[PDB]
């Protein structure tokens, strides 16, 4: 703060709001991470006593500690919210969030409005954590304390793939909201609705929707189009959102034994010696009997320590009655009923039942009624589908199989995987590689598409989800063969070409075949070698993919709006075109040079979408070379725009006024950001040349294989 | 900006203004660096064709570019301002901005109220630095533009010296006042005021100070109270303050041609299109005779590109009236002179004698009075004065003569350098360090005192401007001795027992000799093993230094006010202790994860001044064990403050109830804050006991050898 220290001050994002920043690009980097050098955590994982510590965790779930008390004598309850919460952020819109980077410990996401009280349970596991030392990251543990959960109550799991190392930073790339105020939604927002994307959350602080019912108003079949969207948004369909509601509050209770304003600061504003511990609780004792958390008191099921059917049977046996909670909230309670539900405490006393607006969409909701009924109908239907969805929801943002590690890893391939077979052939050699790019460049198509359809089917990936790339080949298949930014006729050329090259390469030939994959990415390198004059490294093993595997509303999210490296789009009214390309180079794990060799580079090489003059700035293009950046830096040449849009430039002849190139914000941006600036002058000086070459190479090779998990 | 994309949305700054952030650790990384892993600037700038640049720098003079023309056909006073500004941000209080790190290109300093048209000055220079590659940093190439600049117009420089590596982040460690409004004031004060420490400037987005006069009130006297100490926290006195405007303000002019409405928005807020060049202006033609910076129009002397006495002399010959410029601000014209000055445009026209309130401000002066008299009845003497200031005010933020590179380098010493001699003898060998490691435990001093004073030696050390350190052993000379953080009846029995020790040793030896430096750190690494079991590194070649060459003055500002490291001091009113520790964890260039290390450490070996036994999380204590880790995370503790201003804090049994240790904030940031916690617990683990251990020895020489800069 505006502490007269280091560290304090107005900085620039407090005087140019507007600005654009690269702080993206330097995020997890070794100097904040204190493993060793050469730590690898898929190895000490590999190494964990799984066994052993799954043991520990069960141990655990009995264990009432007397700071944080265990209602019913299980922890259980309390583990299944804090893993639903971890994974419960995941967005398919742009692949952010999840459970797989351990985000949770860290700021925001450890003082949501929805995370309180995981900070405690977050805290009982610390003794776990330090008997397994490294073996068992944050991440996964998190994870494997809600599957230890459900097994230790009689509910069998579909699986459990660990692997997701820890982070050491908040992770400041993930768009939560504008709003500046907590539960806020005034902005998410603008019945009959629209959530703008990227976001799949009502309000600013919580997981999914709000439980008193929309801007907290008891409307269930209202609270039940918020649900539909927003697990939509998480992947989710109707089944599967049933399935995980039901399922899940078919265990535990909530904590509102009072008024809120009861309730202290959050972890981050709370005073240091609770060390990392907020929400200091004055209602009573604070803890146990008295928690307050969220301010509804329901308990859902007669066994809330023990899998069972009552969530849904108990819904379809009573009529509700819209009521209030101890620290006044809006709920539902049951027309008429013996206490069967038992209290958390007392063992003798016992209550009515009741439930959540949310829970009660399930019924009022059209469809969902239906769902609700085909599993009272199947408990069974139900157990299988609800660890599928279970599984689902904690792995989603993992990625290919490949990165999956574990005892308990299922062998069944799943629909939402984007599976790609393993090699099952002799892979090329040095031989068949040199051969290969010659019988491409043979074939006569132009160099400048093969190196537009290796960018494209490579540029797909999207680092936070894992999704996307050269792998499997997809660019061939649905949606990504006609995406507009795909160039789908040139597309099909390069394709055609590679398809003969490969009958050709496979047929009656014995022993060794290649994929289209191989060859698409190959014919790029191909064509930049006899561009560059430089060897280009290429790694072979790729495989082919299926559409079977290839969920086409899945993909339909990484089609982008706007891709400054393909001169693709243009900008909206919250978003200028450079931001979408910082957006889009986080997503390819780019580095802020990295960033800038591949535009220089694309650009001389044409790469542009459609193929237009944007930013072609030399007079020899198809050859790489630097002028890109001496073109672009050049303080005899001047830009106006030609447009008011402001999406488009004209550069001309300060003193004769002659005009020499068209350019778009993709382009000048690396003239006007002095920080980017900086990397263009380093590549536009005159030794800069073949430093920049090599730079490009490796920045090609790098994207080319961002999704080679299998090596 | 919150916008629907990577990178928008509301930040964790946003929803906690007060909470302690680690950026000021992840910065300067090599991941934003374009350059090769095996690039050394120093190596590169050793083969560069430095008089070949000088003569094209020469060139650039007189080579008026017709977008942004040449005053009077030279550039020469544009680049000095250039010159002067870039170096012109230190300040001794931390030692951060100046030249040092080529931080004038990035925000926030590009865009300062005190740097229009510097933009346009550092883009003309560009042609330069792309012929010289990155054989010539920005850095430098800034600083020597102003020196190059001097000897053109007929002035002979003391000397100059390069090896500045270039930066390619915004620095954002840097406290430049809490003020929200450019040019704001209200803040940093609190005719007769106090400007705060660490601010070297009276106004945000100002160099040192107000040309108009204190809040542009054209009052002599006050603007010289305001010039006394900002030049003072910038390092200069009178004798060297009065030489340097009296240099600057002898070349050039001004420039206010009409009303500062006309000009438009500075570089990071200007139009994409513009490319990084700010400050439009719509007034007439925008530039050349109808230029904008500043708003005052005035120009000094009659020959504004030849070095002479102009100066002092007609400030000293004609006498001051206020008046105003064309934009409407305070300067000073002449009562009865004519026209003698000359246009920057019009060779036949001629205007009056015209100054500035900050240079009335010293010949009203009585102290700077007599000096600008002193200069004019001597003029070789002001030269010689000049020249040094001048040398001085660009190489202060540098460090020791072994950073500076270069054919310029002057062979004579300077008083403020700080300066060790080289070592001229032999020095010792492994056998000879294992001999005195045993010889200087053999004292009986126990292994605290070895430990504290070896460490208060290092701790000294600060990066902004690399001063301190461990070579020369400072701590025995004025002011650190008489130190309160450095216990001063402990350092003085640590001090006699390694003279002895070093007597002995010494001249009993042949041919070979030791440093009490050396013995200092040396001590701390025989103290270390024993107390670890472990090697410890030592690399000697350390000398000492003499009262003569260290600047005390200078020195007293490296006093802290908080040490978390040993103990010492308590927060401030917008200062918490904890964000002190991190701005010496900074300034001591060391990690997230050093810094926690380091703690540990420093705790278990009781290395507290004084001796209070706050954060000693061991019942082991001497020893080094990952005890301190263990013992503050452990969840079976809690804690409470016992002082009267919550500094110091209590743990105890959160079951029994009593009491166990005692404890600050600086030991309690480890449990409170989500990142520092999450590096603690890596220490904390049963696996982590023998990795704690390496990981202080790897940290506790990476900061005995900050200052080694003879390797
Ligand atoms: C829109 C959907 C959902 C909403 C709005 C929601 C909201 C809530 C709220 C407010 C609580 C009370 C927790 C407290 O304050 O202490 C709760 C409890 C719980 N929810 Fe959900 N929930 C949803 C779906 C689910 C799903 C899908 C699962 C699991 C897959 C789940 C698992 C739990 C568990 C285990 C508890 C018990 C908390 C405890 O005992 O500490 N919920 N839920
Ligand atoms: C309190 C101290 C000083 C203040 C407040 C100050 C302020 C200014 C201002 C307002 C201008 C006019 C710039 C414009 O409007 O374009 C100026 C010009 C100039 N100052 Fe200073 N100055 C100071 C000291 C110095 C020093 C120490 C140097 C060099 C050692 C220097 C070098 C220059 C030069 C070379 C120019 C002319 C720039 C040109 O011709 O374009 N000044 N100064
Ligand atoms: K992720
Ligand atoms: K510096």
């Amino acid at each position: 703060r505006k502490s007269n220290v280091g560290g304090g001050g107005t900085r620039n994002h407090d005087w140019w709001p507007a600005q654009l920043r690269l702080n993206i690009l330097r995020q997890h980097t070794p100097v904040s991470n204190p493993l060793d050098k050469d730590f690898d955590y898929a190895a000490a994982f590999k190494s964990l006593d799984y066994e052993g510590l799954k043991k520990d965790l069960t141990k655990l779930m009995t264990d009432s500690q007397d700071w944080w008390p265990a209602d019913f004598g299980h922890y259980g309850g309390l583990f299944i919210r804090m893993a639903w919460h971890s994974a419960g952020t995941y967005r398919v819109t742009d692949g952010r969030g999840g459970g797989g980077e351990g985000q949770q410990r860290f700021a925001p996401l450890n003082s949501w409005p929805d995370n309180v009280s995981l900070d405690k349970a977050r805290r009982l596991l610390w003794p776990i954590k330090q008997k397994y030392g490294n073996k068992i990251s944050w991440s996964d543990l998190l994870l494997l304390t809600g599957n230890v959960a459900l097994e230790s109550m009689g509910f069998k799991t579909f699986g459990f793939a660990g692997g997701r190392p820890d982070t050491w930073e908040a992770d400041e790339s993930v768009y939560w909201g504008a709003e500046t105020t907590w539960l806020g939604n005034e902005d998410r927002y603008s019945h009959n609705r629209d959530l703008q994307s990227p976001l799949a959350s009502s309000h600013m602080g919580l997981i999914y929707v709000n439980p008193e019912g929309p801007d907290g108003i008891p409307d269930p079949v209202a609270s039940a189009k918020d649900i539909r969207v927003t697990f939509g948004r998480m992947a989710m369909n109707d089944e599967e959102t049933v399935a995980l509601i039901a399922g899940g509050h078919s265990f535990g209770k909530t904590h509102g034994a009072g008024p809120t304003h009861h309730v202290g600061k959050e972890p981050e504003a709370a005073p240091i010696e609770h060390q990392g511990l907020g929400w200091a609780n004055s209602f009573g004792q604070g803890k146990g009997p008295d928690t307050i958390t969220s301010g509804l008191e329901v308990t859902w099921t007669p066994t809330p320590t023990k899998w069972g059917m009552g969530y849904l049977e108990y819904l379809y046996k009573f009529d509700w009655e819209p009521t209030k909670s101890p620290a006044g909230a809006n709920q539902w309670v049951a027309k008429n009923a013996e206490p069967t539900i038992p209290d958390a405490y007392d063992p003798n006393k016992k209550k009515l039942p009741t439930m959540l607006t949310t829970d009660i969409a399930l019924r009022m909701d059209p469809a969902y009624d239906k769902i609700c009924r085909d599993y009272l109908a199947n408990p069974d239907k139900f157990a299988d589908a609800f660890a599928r969805a279970w599984f689902k929801l904690l792995h989603r943002d993992m990625g290919p199989r490949t990165r999956w590690i574990g005892p308990e890893v299922p062998s069944e391939i799943l629909p939402w995987e984007d599976y790609i077979p393993p090699v099952d052939y002799q892979i090329i050699d040095d031989n068949d590689i040199a051969a290969l790019k010659k019988e491409i460049l043979a074939t006569g198509v132009a160099p400048k598409k093969l190196i537009f359809v290796a960018w494209s089917s490579a540029s797909s990936f999207r680092g936070s989800d894992k999704r996307g790339g050269a792998n499997g080949a997809r660019i061939r298949l649905a949606p990504q063969n006609e995406w507009k930014v795909n160039d789908p006729s040139t597309l099909r050329e390069v394709l055609a070409a590679l398809e003969s090259v490969q009958q050709k390469f496979n047929d009656s030939s014995s022993g060794k075949k290649v994929s289209l994959a191989d060859l698409i990415v190959l014919g790029g390198v191909a064509a930049l070698e006899q561009a560059s004059g430089l060897v280009v490294p290429f790694t072979p093993g790729r495989n082919d993919a299926t559409q079977e595997h290839t969920d086409v509303h899945s993909f339909t999210h990484l089609e982008p709006h706007a891709d400054g490296f393909r001169s693709y789009g243009k900008g909206t009214k919250r978003v200028r075109t450079e931001q979408f390309l910082i957006d889009r180079a986080s997503l390819l794990t780019l580095s802020a040079p990295e960033l800038t060799a591949l535009i220089g580079g694309l650009r001389v090489l044409e790469a542009n979408y459609d193929g237009s003059s944007y930013g072609v700035l030399t007079k020899t293009p198809g050859k790489l070379t630097n002028d890109y950046f001496v073109n672009l830096l050049d303080t005899n040449t001047a830009w106006k725009a030609a447009d008011n849009e402001g999406e488009v430039f004209i550069g001309y002849d300060r003193k004769t006024h002659d005009k020499k190139w068209t350019a778009t914000r993709a382009d000048l941006i690396f003239g006007a950001h002095a920080e980017l600036r900086a990397l263009a002058e380093v590549y536009a000086a005159v030794d800069g040349e073949e430093k920049f070459k090599r730079d490009f190479v490796a920045a090609w090779h790098k994207v080319m294989n961002l999704d080679r998990f299998d090596l």
